[PDB]
Parts: structure tokens; sequence; C-alpha cells
């Protein structure tokens, strides 16, 4: 049986992938880059703040100064942080709170494997901090998603091997990070975005402990 579940945050625990998208698109258009649409944004999900900005600049073959790069990432983050101040427990995605309760009942460790430095603030907004056995600090890994380091760190943090873990993700970068960590991925979203080669569910109501067991047994 699996011994840990490693959670992405944005687009898995709550609908904050939408707010990252809207904030990055606003940032891009301010600097004359109009190509950040929903299709392009599939390449930004799971990617660090600085890597996201660089992918947007690269889309436009645009070069900025080191000073302007730092200011742009800070500008987007300040906008995003204002957007999330009113997040509340009512914004937890369907199934997620019950899953956390069921995992703890069954002595399955719970770790956050988020790239977001805003992760702890968001778990507090949603009254979820108490469910987590560990939060892997994304500033501490030497390599961000799609590198597996954050999932390895989340597992290490709860004393479980990646190979004994399930990872939950809504992104391309994060699915690759889980694969390379040794854990079993279960994606949430569209197969057209996340692929046809792992288990994908259409929405988070499907993330029940019953279903994670159903998937783990059929691995
Ligand atoms: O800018 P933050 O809050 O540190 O978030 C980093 C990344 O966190 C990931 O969880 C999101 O999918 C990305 O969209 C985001 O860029
Ligand atoms: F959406 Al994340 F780490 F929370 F990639
Ligand atoms: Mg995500
Ligand atoms: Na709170």
């Amino acid at each position: 049986m699996f011994k840990a579940v490693l959670f992405d945050l944005n687009g898995v625990i709550t609908d904050t992938a939408e707010y990252h998208f809207r904030a990055w698109k606003a940032l891009a258009e301010e600097i004359g880059i109009n190509g950040v649409d929903r299709q392009f944004n599939e390449q930004l999900k799971g990617v660090s703040r600085e890597d996201s900005l660089q992918k947007i600049l690269d889309l436009a073959d645009k070069k900025v100064s080191a000073e302007e790069f730092k200011e742009l990432a800070k500008r987007k983050n300040d906008n995003y942080v204002k957007m999330i101040q009113d997040v509340s427990p009512a914004d937890v995605y369907p199934g997620i709170l019950q899953l956390l309760k069921d995992l703890r009942s069954n002595k399955i460790k719970i770790a956050l494997a988020s790239a977001s430095k805003n992760g702890p603030f968001l778990l507090e907004r949603m009254n979820l901090t108490g469910y987590f056995d560990a939060i892997a600090d994304p500033a501490e890994v030497a390599a961000s998603k799609p590198a597996p380091d954050i999932f390895i760190a989340a597992a290490h943090a709860v004393g479980v091997a990646p190979s004994e873990s399930i990872g939950l993700e809504d992104s391309q970068a994060g699915i690759q990070a889980i694969k390379d960590s040794g854990a079993l991925p279960i994606g949430v979203g569209r197969p057209e975005d996340l692929g046809d080669d792992i288990v994908i569910v259409p929405d988070t109501s499907h993330y029940t402990l019953e279903f994670l067991k159903e998937v783990w047994l059929q691995k």
C-alpha cells in the first residue's frame, strides 16, 4: 500500500492556477507580449516564478535587463498576492478536504510538493495547514519542477520513499517531476494537456482515498 500522498497546490487543492494565469497574462501584455493564452499557459503550470517569466520572454524572443527581470517577477507576484487575499476554506476544491481527513485516519502521510512560495499562506487561508505532515520549501531545492527534487524533499520530509507515494498534479512540469521522483502520478484536467499515458481524472471530486487505492492496486 502507498504510505504518502504528495500534493501540488495550484489547480489541485484550489483554483489558484487560474489566478497565476491571469496575473502572468496581465504581466506579459504590460510588456507587449500577447501570446500568453490558455494553450500557452499549459507550459507555465508547475513552473517556478522566474522560469515562468523567462518562458514568456522567450515566447517573444524578448531580452530585458537583470534589473527589469527582477522588477517584473516582483510585479507579477505583488499582483497575484493581492488576488489571493480573500481565498477561504470555501475555495478548497471538491473532494480535497475529505481526502485529507481520510488519509490521516488511515495513517497515510500528507506532504505539500508545491513550487509556490505563496503555498504556506494559501494553506492557512484555506484552514488546511493542520492536515499537512510536511511542506517542502521550494526555495530549498537546488532544482525546481520539472526536476523531481521538490517531490523527493516532500517524501523525505514525511519519512516515505517516492516509490511508496502518489503524486497529485494538474500540470506537465509537475507530472514529469513526479515521474522522475519515483512516485505514481494521478493528474487532474484534460488528457489533451496532461497526456494519455497516466491516470487522469476530470475534476478533484475523483480524488477519493477509494480511487487512489483502486489506481494503486492496478499499477
Ligand atoms: O510565484 P509562486 O507563488 O512562487 O508560484 C510558483 C509556481 O507555483 C506552481 O505551483 C504554479 O503552478 C505556477 O504557476 C507558479 O509559477
Ligand atoms: F501548481 Al504547483 F507546485 F502548486 F505546480
Ligand atoms: Mg498545479
Ligand atoms: Na486560516
